[PDB]
C-alpha cells in the first residue's frame, strides 16, 4: 500500500492520473521522482522546466555540477539526483526528442531505466514538447516497464484520450 491517491489502473503495476506532476510530487513525497530530462540536464520548459521551478532553481544548480563533473547524458540514459522538496529522489530521464530528429526507438531504453525502481511517478517520456505521439509512449511504458508506475499527465484532454484509446 502506498499514498498514491486517485489512479485509474491501467495493467497489473501501471496507474494513471489526471495530474500537474509538480503538484503531485510535494503533496506524495514519492522515493522516486521522474524528470523528462535532455543530455545537457538543462531545464528550461515542459516537465523539466516545471519541476526545476518548484525547486527554486536547486536541480538545476545540482544539474550544472553534475554535468561538468561527467558530461551529458545519452539519449536513453539516466543519472539519479536528489529530489530537493518534491521527492528523495529524482531520476532524469532522456527519452528522444523528436524536434531533435532523436531515434524513437529509444524511447524503449528511456523506460527501461524505471525499471531500477520499484515505485516511480512519472510524465510520459517524449511527450509534450519532445514530440513524441503520448499513446504510443503509454504503451512502450506498459510495456517496457515491470515496477509500479504512477504516470501524471498534465492535459485532461490528453487523458482522457489515452484512457479511452487503452489497449
Ligand atoms: C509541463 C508539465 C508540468 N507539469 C506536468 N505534469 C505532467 N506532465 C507534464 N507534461 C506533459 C506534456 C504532454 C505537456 O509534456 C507537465
Ligand atoms: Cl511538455
Amino acid at each position: 500500500v502506498n499514498s498514491f491517491s486517485g489512479y485509474l489502473k491501467l495493467t497489473d503495476n501501471v496507474y494513471i492520473k489526471n495530474a500537474d506532476i509538480v503538484e503531485e510530487a510535494k503533496k506524495v513525497k514519492p522515493t522516486v521522482v521522474v524528470n523528462a530530462a535532455n543530455v545537457y540536464l538543462k531545464h528550461g520548459g515542459g516537465v523539466a522546466g516545471a519541476l526545476n521551478k518548484a525547486t527554486n532553481n536547486a536541480m538545476q544548480v545540482e544539474s550544472d555540477d553534475y554535468i561538468a563533473t561527467n558530461g551529458p547524458l545519452k539519449v536513453g540514459g539516466s543519472c539519479v539526483l536528489s529530489g530537493h522538496n518534491l521527492a528523495k529522489h529524482c531520476l532524469h530521464v532522456v527519452g528522444p526528442n523528436v524536434n531533435k530528429g532523436e531515434d524513437i526507438q529509444l524511447l524503449k531504453s528511456a523506460y527501461e531505466n524505471f525499471n531500477q525502481h520499484e515505485v516511480l511517478l512519472a510524465p510520459l517520456l517524449s511527450a509534450g514538447i519532445f514530440g513524441a505521439d503520448p499513446i504510443h509512449s503509454l504503451r512502450v511504458c506498459v510495456d517496457t516497464v515491470r515496477t509500479n508506475v504512477y504516470l501524471a499527465v498534465f492535459d485532461k484532454n490528453l487523458y482522457d484520450k489515452l484512457v479511452s484509446s487503452f489497449l
